[PDB]
DNA sequence: CGGCTCGCGCA
DNA sequence: TGCGCGAAGCCGAT
């Protein structure tokens, strides 16, 4: 539909009907950002056609309440500063309470709408959304994917089964998905309050909120400045002291040499597509450039295709088969150790370093990635079955991380619990031949006494 | 049949 | 640290 910069393959139809005479409306779900956003911009596309102007929505559900202050407290300072952004561009920013199969839908014909437009997500509850805003609706609506580089449904039309099978078709389609963002144009026709909402919203989460011995918050908010501005703030720093040593020290949870962008990427605060566009343009390691890229190009993606064809990505039935039949035949094998959640979640294990992976998990709310693994290994072989160890290791991903309730963290956890995206090593007990991490093995690769003195 | 995003022994 | 090997099941290029 119009538009030279832009490419239909990005965007598909989810309900055909005759297009209203009203002002396009922009569902903004994901992708929490007004610049490199592929959604807004053919918003934007679509409206010009029309000589309509362009307005942007965003639903606050009740998803909060399972979370905590830290999700909370990020999410809503990225949309006061989203607002003033589009308030710039002359576009209105409406922010609604309750479920978006009635508000939207409500919204709407109070509104007269004439063209629906959302942004994509593999999730269970977004797509239960878009079929309850369909019946409700009877103007177009389209779905943009504006967080992927490559569109999910054009990637692959089935369920990859490891990274090495998704990498070429990736790769493959690169020349044409990379381009650059052409710029947002302010609207021609000009036509709750955010301080409020988050206000009610922290009182309603302050009972459970983290606590330490004596009652002092274990979260650390000033590591992470939200918002659009300081994600930009982070690639470029990245790019320009952290990405030269990322190759050889990723694996080193003691260095900040990761690019701290999952969070303002789980947010959709930056595009990865951009951040895509500098690390290419950017004379740095070359192996850095490529174990990088691999991270953001491919698992990244990888895990929405995981989540877009497998409805079950949360659960024990998303595992293949040869990892069903090993952890099936271990059941009846005697752990070490079994702890709750309860334990778990406070760091009250025998071991030190994971009580400090979960340590630094609460207080800073994004983990380590190679530490991340073996907390979530350890998890399995310490628990009463695979099915407790994925409900307790996805409880705590999405309760603590900042990058929680992700695509890439249901993909992660079912990497190291299930082996999804990963193959058969040695056959053990409890664990089978699911791959295996030891504390000595981390010891030979990074300084764990620094790790864990780091985080008592 | 070749190649895959651990631990382990050895410079 | 860095490198080569072991141990394991399976996709897919043919
Ligand atoms: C058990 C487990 C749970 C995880 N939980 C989450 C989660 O809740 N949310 C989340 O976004 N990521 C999660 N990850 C993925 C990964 O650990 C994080 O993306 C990363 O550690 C965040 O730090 P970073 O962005 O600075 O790392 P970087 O090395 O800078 O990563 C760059 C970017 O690449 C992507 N990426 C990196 N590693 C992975 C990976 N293993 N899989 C998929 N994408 C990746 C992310 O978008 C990340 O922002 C989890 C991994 C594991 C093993």
């Amino acid at each position: 539909p119009r538009g030279s910069h832009m490419n239909p393959k990005r965007i598909r139809a989810l309900k055909s009907g005759k297009q209203g005479d009203g002002p396009v409306v922009y569902w903004m779900s994901r992708d929490q950002r007004a610049e490199d956003n592929w959604a807004l911009l053919f918003s934007r596309a679509i409206a010009k056609e029309a000589n309509v102007p362009v307005v942007v929505v965003f639903c606050l559900t009740d998803e909060f309440l399972e979370a905590g202050i830290r999700q909370y407290e990020f999410m809503l300072k990225g949309l006061q500063e989203l607002e003033v952004s589009l308030s710039r561009k002359k576009i209105p920013s409406f922010f609604l309470r309750g479920d978006p199969g009635e508000k939207i839908s409500r919204f709407v014909k109070d509104y007269n709408a004439g063209t629906l437009v959302t942004d994509f997500s593999p999730l269970r509850i977004k797509n239960q959304w878009i079929e309850k805003v369909i019946s409700g609706i009877s103007i177009p609506f389209f779905e943009v994917d504006a967080h992927n580089v490559v569109p999910c449904w054009e990637a692959s039309q089935k369920h990859e089964y490891a990274a090495h099978t998704f990498r070429p078709k990736l790769y493959a389609l690169l020349p044409e998905f990379l381009e650059e963002f052409p710029e947002l144009e302010p609207n021609s026709v000009t036509p709750e309050t955010l301080s409020d909402v988050l206000e009610t919203g922290v009182k309603a989460l302050l009972p459970e909120r983290a606590l330490l011995k004596n009652k002092d918050p274990l979260f650390e908010p000033w590591h992470f400045e939200p918002g659009e501005k300081a994600a930009k703030k982070v690639m470029e720093s990245f790019i320009a002291d952290r990405l030269d040593s990322y190759g050889a020290l990723r694996n080193d949870p003691t260095k900040n040499m990761l690019s701290n962008l999952s969070p303002y990427l789980h947010f959709g605060q930056i595009s990865s597509q951009r951040v895509v566009l500098e690390v290419e343009k950017a004379e740095s390691n070359p192996g850095s450039k490529k174990a990088f890229l691999d991270e953001i190009l491919i698992w990244k993606e990888i895990s929405d295709n995981f989540c877009y064809y497998n409805p079950g990505y949360d659960g024990f039935e998303s595992f293949p088969s040869w990892a069903k039949e090993s952890l099936n035949a271990h059941r009846n094998d005697v752990r070490s150790h079994i702890y709750t959640l309860e334990e778990f979640e406070a760091g009250k294990t025998h071991d030190p370093l994971w009580n400090a992976s979960q340590m630094e998990l609460l207080s800073t709310g994004k983990m380590h990635g190679y530490t991340r693994m073996y907390w979530a290994k350890k998890i399995l072989e310490w628990s009463e079955s695979p099915e407790k160890a994925l409900e307790i290791a996805i409880c705590l991903n999405d309760r603590y991380e900042l990058d929680g309730r992700d695509p890439n963290g249901y993909a992660g956890i079912a990497w190291s619990i299930g082996g999804v995206h990963d193959r058969a090593w040695g056959e053990r007990e409890v664990t089978g031949k699911i791959r295996y991490m030891s504390y000595e093995g981390c010891k030979r690769k990074f300084d764990v006494k620094l790790y864990i003195e780091k985080y008592s």
